[PDB]
């Protein structure tokens, strides 16, 4: 249904929220949901334990088995696979873990795989542990990304920080 409320419109496609991504599922049963994922799509930690955790392990059943045929995506790779109880589709979606010295210039491919969807909603790419900086991640997000992203981040501070700073 894509019922999404509360947003702050910083460009005519680029919506932004201080939520947690696995209750914004839940209230906007979106068509996609973008999973933080990492290239063995092992959903633990971040974003990706949480949406894990939130569909009761079915996310990652589907996801070893999908793994075991097909092998690791590559940093900048997406796969669409199941939403299960979150959405119709989980787009994973493989940045650059730049505290790992994976190469910054692949998070501009991270989000142009967001171009394949009408709507998303979507975590900040290569944020928290994966070390990027957030305003970065956020400009080429704007920059990358032409169809309607509704960006969740569950932290006020950084929200707060990545929203003066767009401003600017
Ligand atoms: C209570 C259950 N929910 C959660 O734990 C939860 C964590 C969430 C989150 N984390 C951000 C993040 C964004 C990219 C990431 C990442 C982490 O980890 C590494 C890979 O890339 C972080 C910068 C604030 N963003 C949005 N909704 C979230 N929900």
């Amino acid at each position: 249904v894509n019922s999404f409320s509360g947003y702050l419109k910083l460009t005519d496609n680029v919506y932004i929220k201080n939520a947690d991504i696995v209750e914004e599922a839940k209230k906007v049963k979106p068509t996609v949901v973008v999973n933080a994922a990492n290239v063995y799509l092992k959903h633990g930690g971040g974003v990706a334990g949480a949406l894990n955790k939130a569909t009761n392990n079915a996310m990652q059943v589907e996801s070893d088995d999908y793994i075991a045929t097909n092998g690791p995506l590559k940093v900048g790779g997406s796969c669409v696979l199941s939403g299960h109880n979150l959405a119709k589709h989980c787009l994973h979606v493989v940045g650059p873990n730049v505290n790992k010295g994976e190469d910054i210039q692949l998070l501009k491919s991270a989000y142009e795989n967001f171009n394949q969807h009408e709507v998303l909603l979507a975590p900040l790419l290569s944020a928290g542990i994966f070390g990027a900086d957030p305003i970065h991640s956020l400009r080429v997000c704007v920059d990358t990304v032409r169809t309607n992203v509704y960006l969740a981040v569950f932290d006020k501070n950084l929200y707060d920080k990545l929203v003066s700073s767009f401003l600017e």
